[PDB]
């Protein structure tokens, strides 16, 4: 199977949201909440990967974000490494830059099972912040 390095960007604004993306039907981890991210591409870091990612989907640069976690998942059919960053200061304002859901929720109402199951422990783990 496929092995993958994702990046993705846990935005959090001031009151304890968080800026979620809701993932295409035809997507893999079709209609689930998300973190915006994506691959790391060749000749990129995945600093730079996270950034990049932000800017295409919801249209803001992350600055001064640390590495919230870095796990590794087995799906049915491919392998990814997982990326989390924590952006807690950026450029912009989050938006469905490509034409995706895209809204602030509350940390606390976070429900890891709307969620690809990778996710599980990074959402308990930003509920103890
Ligand atoms: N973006 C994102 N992906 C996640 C999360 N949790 C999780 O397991 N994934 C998985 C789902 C996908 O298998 C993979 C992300 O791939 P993606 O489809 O977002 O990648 P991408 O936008 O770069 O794809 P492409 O259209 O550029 O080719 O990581 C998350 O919180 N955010
Ligand atoms: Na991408
Ligand atoms: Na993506």
């Amino acid at each position: 199977m496929k092995k993958l390095q994702i990046a993705v960007g846990i935005i959090r604004n001031e009151n304890n949201e968080i800026f979620i993306t809701r993932r295409a039907a035809d997507a893999h981890m079709a209609n689930k909440l998300e973190f915006p991210g994506g691959k790391i591409e060749m000749g990129e870091t995945p600093e730079q990967a996270v950034v990049r990612e932000l800017q295409e989907e919801v249209g803001i640069t992350p600055q001064h974000f640390s590495l919230f976690e870095k796990l590794e998942y087995e799906f049915p059919d491919r392998h990814i490494t997982l990326w989390f960053w924590l952006v807690e200061r950026w450029e912009g304002e989050p938006w469905g830059k490509e034409g995706q859901p895209g809204e602030w929720m509350s940390l606390v109402g976070l429900n890891a099972d709307d969620f690809p199951p990778a996710n599980e422990p990074v959402i308990a783990k930003l509920k103890r912040l």
